[PDB]
């Protein structure tokens, strides 16, 4: 039977990228995605259009918040759900990838209660909180799983960031929430290595811009970063993951990737 | 209208709570002992601050866990924030020196042996990480919100972390990701609020005063691990470190942690 | 034309595993080696019978001493004549990979020869040497014509993953090893503009040297958090011909561990 | 009873100086170590000695990894003997030991021989390699002190420089000479507790600038600095190390602390 990759927010972007490369590797994708159906959808069809049944797609709001199921539905219960639509379908599941991730100001000074215990929820969830669980589910079912009858290449990755150490202006949330996923990698790493489960990170610096941002603006960007003065491509990151999940990585675990050109080596 | 600082200090009931709070006391500082559930042992503090000088000493109970507690609708975190940062300004009318100390410290297996799951996840990330956020924040806009000549001169904000988070201890996968989450805020929250001359600092203790709990015979199996003197560190060594910061000899220092581990990080499997 | 990769201490162990790995992929190599001139022999022998003259040799002492010759030949001038081997023979070097590296005390509390030599040797195989062979190695693909340079450039730099965690004794060991770490870096930063990423790959435990008693060899693998075991050469190796490949053009100036989650740990 | 003796190098100006003036301010007995700056090492010990008889002395060495004329040429090790054997053979006593003295100047890769040899003997030498001699020595002679006639507050402290994860471009040696000495800090405090001697960093970010560098130029990197919009006085680095060497650190080892005003927190 073929391995199974769990990658939260692969609806577009780097997340559809990292999704298609494990495909292509010959992996059986679980499409996570929250907002974007459309492309959540229109991508599993081509999917499973190069391969027959080779790409489903689960929804969920990863933020850390309840949803209406008769009581509400805890963050934790709709995460222990995907890795949950994994072993129900495909039996298995031997990558994941937490990439879906939410990205936005969450200024200390001015210029609303709410919108900022909302965002911490969002910002939280997505990046760190989200995460920890998707990994406790993960690394239960192989626990639960017999010796006998375990894969042989179960690998985490989370998508941290390159230039938390450098913090974002104003982007304070998030920061914390990405400084908290390293440590997750960490964590997890040490603790998940019995069962040989490696859990790793890819720290990208610039890389594809938002499609929002104009063109001056990824100019300015882009024209920061020392390597070939321009961002990254999808792929350029991807091959990251693809490397740290392939066997030619497999005394790797609790480390970080940078993928970022040069950029976290710049000054002000 | 020269009047005393003012330092609030969550977590200050006991242990290092109580030495960073009697230790900036007895700088000059008044202090706003902020506690959970040592009502008892705050109230001694308070007693023993008041009596050496006069209003020198105020406590103020709040659970610093993310949830909401009951009030007309109940009070979320946030709230609950905002109100420690006011019990300053209502009582002294000043709030110049912050140390996010308070933090719960438990493990959090991610294999079996539900609900004490989701508390855990809101009291450990809550306690070590937003409510700091939150506390930094309302600390922030009072002196944004204060005249530029009403403004003390040494604002300054201290995050107690952990200098071991790197070698993370097996089964407190939260406590970690909430520590490294306080450190990113210490650096994140230090360039942001550097317009406003408030500095935001780190101490990172490795072992200090070891748990209340914990039998004499784990306790001095962690002091031999310790490269210089064998020994955890005393509280005044950690709160030291923390006056220091404080002090106009450290006003440069900013977005920085500050190990106190006696070299334990130092030391390998 | 083949791709040149120089793989300085290839003779055995890592590099050795390295080098072949980089012969695997295609590429033409350069063993270079300081006193096992048998080992650097026997394997440019198994190398170019797979493929004539995709493998040849060159001996250099890397520490930072002066040598023989009419007048001494400075650490330099042997680093800058190893990478010219590369370009006199194939007329490229493309791959550089600073491997060689001397491992051993120099305990603070205690003669005085031994010493100034453990520094020359320790700072000269593990920093030093590095500098002046990215030097050099960077000076060619500048004097190269744009249109004649090739398109892939790499430096990977072997470091280690417990220089945070210091091993009791080794203070100069660690201090070069830092430097090192400084160079990658460096280098990286200030030749990005020519194309040329630096990288470092730091294991943990791997091979262990030679003369270590099983029962010293199996203590230290129980230390590790993931497979319990040291890991292989080709493990470590791996890491090197990923970032060679072009599936990490984009990266630069960074380290990539492979210690099994060793470095999470404490005492 | 006695004075402690504290050693620091390059300590006829600047932020040697002011680190020598601050220590003799506490009651330390100093040796001013000097390279060239022979008269101000000479204004300065005069000044010190005036506000206290016998309080500090000079000594001249050369840092860098050179031999020197004398039999035969004296290596650095020699002289970095020679200069904890000046404060023993004075006060028989070395409490604290300031690795201040640092040689900087661009050492490109670039092109635009002999002219990187000295450089490299003089960069690493002095930032680094005499660094590692004079711990050396400084420890040896407090192992070679029966336990009762040993000081209780060993301080060592290395300047080295919060801007090395950004390397300064063109500054290759001098940036890998400071990584050394880091490692140096690390490795040292680790091996020394026995001996109960503490070894620490102090990371300056901008401090008085190298003079002879324009208005318009120390002025547009002090813009450049979050806190204050300024580079930091010698005194606010000073203060830094007479903290260190304070018995309210006493417990505090192996560490950096920067005093760089956030200028490490920013990105280009
Ligand atoms: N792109 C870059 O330049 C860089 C990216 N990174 C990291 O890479 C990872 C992916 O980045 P990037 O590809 O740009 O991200 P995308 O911007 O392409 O967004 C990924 C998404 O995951 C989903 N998501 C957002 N918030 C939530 C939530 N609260 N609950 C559930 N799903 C949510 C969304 O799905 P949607 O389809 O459903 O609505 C969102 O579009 C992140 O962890 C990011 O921080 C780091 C540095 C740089
Ligand atoms: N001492 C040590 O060995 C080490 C300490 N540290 C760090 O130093 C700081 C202090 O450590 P230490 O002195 O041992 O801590 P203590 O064990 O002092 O506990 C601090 C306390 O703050 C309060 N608190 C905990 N959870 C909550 C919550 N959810 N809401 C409100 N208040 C809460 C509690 O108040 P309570 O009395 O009022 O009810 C608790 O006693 C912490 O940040 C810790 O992580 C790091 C490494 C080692
Ligand atoms: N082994 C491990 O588990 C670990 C290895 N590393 C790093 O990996 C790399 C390879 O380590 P390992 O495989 O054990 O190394 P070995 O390769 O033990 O030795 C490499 C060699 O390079 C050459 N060399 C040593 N000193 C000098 C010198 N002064 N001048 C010139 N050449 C010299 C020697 O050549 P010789 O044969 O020709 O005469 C020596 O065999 C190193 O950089 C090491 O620091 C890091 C952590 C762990
Ligand atoms: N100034 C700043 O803003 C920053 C400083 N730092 C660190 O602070 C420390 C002091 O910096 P700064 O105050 O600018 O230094 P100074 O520029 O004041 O120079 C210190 C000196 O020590 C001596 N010295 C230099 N090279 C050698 C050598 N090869 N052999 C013997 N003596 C030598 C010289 O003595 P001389 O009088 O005798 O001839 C030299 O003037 C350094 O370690 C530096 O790396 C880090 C970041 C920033
Ligand atoms: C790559 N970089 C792009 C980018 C695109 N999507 C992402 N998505 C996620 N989840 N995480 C990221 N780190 C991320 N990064 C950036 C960097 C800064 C700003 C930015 O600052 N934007 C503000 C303006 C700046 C401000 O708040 O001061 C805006 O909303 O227009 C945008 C994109
Ligand atoms: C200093 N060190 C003490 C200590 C005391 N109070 C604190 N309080 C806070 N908020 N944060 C800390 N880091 C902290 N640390 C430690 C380290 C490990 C264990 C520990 O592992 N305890 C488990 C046993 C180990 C396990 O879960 O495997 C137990 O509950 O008995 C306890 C105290
Ligand atoms: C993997 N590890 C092996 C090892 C093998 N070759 C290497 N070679 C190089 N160039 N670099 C390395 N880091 C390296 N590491 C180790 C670690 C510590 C000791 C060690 O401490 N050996 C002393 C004993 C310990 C002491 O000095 O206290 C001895 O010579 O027997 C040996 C091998
Ligand atoms: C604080 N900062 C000053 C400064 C002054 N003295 C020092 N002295 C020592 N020993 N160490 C330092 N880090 C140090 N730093 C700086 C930073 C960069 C340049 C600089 O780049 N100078 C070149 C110009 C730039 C280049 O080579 O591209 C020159 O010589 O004019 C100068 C001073």
């Amino acid at each position: 039977t073929a391995p199974v990759a769990l990658v939260t927010g692969a609806a577009k972007r780097l997340g559809s990228s990292i999704a298609e490369a494990l495909h292509a590797e010959g992996y059986t994708v679980c499409l996570h995605y929250h907002r974007s159906a459309a492309d959540a959808s229109t991508l599993a069809a081509t999917l499973n259009a190069r391969r027959p049944n080779s790409a489903i797609t689960v929804q969920a709001d990863l933020s850390n918040v309840a949803t209406a199921s008769s009581v509400p539905v805890t963050l934790f219960s709709r995460c222990s759900a995907l890795v949950d639509a994994c072993y129900m379908h495909w039996g298995r599941c031997d990558v994941l990838v937490n990439n879906a991730s939410s990205f936005y100001p969450t200024p200390l000074l001015r210029k609303d209660k709410e919108s900022l215990e909302v965002a911490a929820a969002d910002l939280f969830g997505s990046n760190a909180i989200a995460p920890y669980f998707l990994i406790k589910a993960f690394a239960q079912r192989v626990a639960d799983t017999r010796a006998e009858q375990r894969g042989t290449s179960y690998s985490i990755v989370n998508m941290v960031d390159a230039m938390t150490s450098q913090p974002l202006l104003g982007y304070t949330m998030y920061t914390m929430a990405k400084e908290a996923l390293e440590g997750l990698t960490r964590s997890a790493a040490l603790e998940l290595a019995s069962l040989q489960i490696r859990v790793n990170g890819v720290s990208p610096g610039l890389s594809v811009l938002p499609d929002d941002m104009p063109f001056s603006v990824q100019e300015d960007y882009r024209r920061k970063v020392p390597l070939y003065q321009r961002n990254s491509s999808a792929e350029e990151v991807s091959d990251v993951v693809i490397f740290l999940c392939s066997p030619k990585a497999k005394y790797i675990t609790g480390t970080c990737i940078k993928v970022d050109g040069g950029y976290s080596l710049t000054r002000a």
